[PDB]
């Protein structure tokens, strides 16, 4: 795998979104990985519906949090609508998948990256954007403005985001806090520190969709 990966330069990443006050990060992270795998496999970059996962993922808890893996498994079992068809409202509502016509895209499954393994996560990023989790509660992460982030942070992961690239000393992360946070909505998190958890627990729980 190459020294640098940046799925933004390969046209596989849509604009940065803002989840608002709703605890929907798990759905945004999952959606980032779906947009990426659909672009990689079909050549077209589309925006898909975070709201659909918020409403319809019966295993997750709407705005009270959820699981990127349940969201990816929902997209693999049923499918997902375009963001236009099922726009983001920032609040959990009734599942409206049947009333919005056929799904726009569908995947074939979900694979987990081997946790606590930097190379395994890098390998999965070299193939596609990956859903990852991290500890975002610390002021230092919340206030991140730019540069390669080294912390301080613990490993008590609480926030799902998406890894869309990496470099020799960092992993490139798409957050869902709007374009005004970090590096136009992105953060570069130091890697290669030898801590098995990853900086901010970045290697705790990583999933990506599979689409043949
Ligand atoms: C993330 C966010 O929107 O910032 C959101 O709070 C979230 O999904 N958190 C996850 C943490 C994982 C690392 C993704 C979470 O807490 N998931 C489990 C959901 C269960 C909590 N809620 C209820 N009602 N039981």
């Amino acid at each position: 795998i190459p020294e640098y990966v940046d799925w933004r330069q390969k046209g596989a990443v849509t604009p940065v979104k803002n989840q608002g006050s709703c605890g929907s990060c798990w759905a945004f992270s999952a959606v980032v990985t779906i947009e990426g795998i659909i672009k990689i496999r079909t050549g077209n970059l589309n925006e898909y519906s975070e709201q659909e996962l918020l409403d319809c993922d019966r295993r997750s808890y709407g705005c009270n949090g959820g699981y990127p893996w349940s969201a990816l498994q929902l997209v693999a079992q049923y499918g997902i609508h375009y963001r236009n068809t099922y726009p983001y409202e920032g609040v959990q509502r009734y599942c409206r998948s049947r009333e919005k016509g056929p799904y726009a895209a569908k995947t074939d499954g979900v694979r987990q990256v081997q946790p606590y393994n930097e190379g395994a996560l890098l390998y999965s990023i070299a193939n596609q954007p990956v859903s990852v989790v991290l500890e975002a509660a610390g002021k230092d992460f919340q206030l991140y403005r730019g540069g390669i982030f080294v912390g301080p942070c613990g490993n008590k992961v609480d926030h799902a985001v998406a890894a869309v690239g990496y470099g020799p000393n960092y992993i490139l992360i798409k957050n869902s806090w709007g374009t005004g946070w970090g590096e136009n909505g992105y953060i570069r998190i130091k890697r290669g520190t030898g801590n098995s958890y990853g900086v901010c627990g970045l290697y705790t729980s990583s999933f990506y969709p599979v689409k043949n």
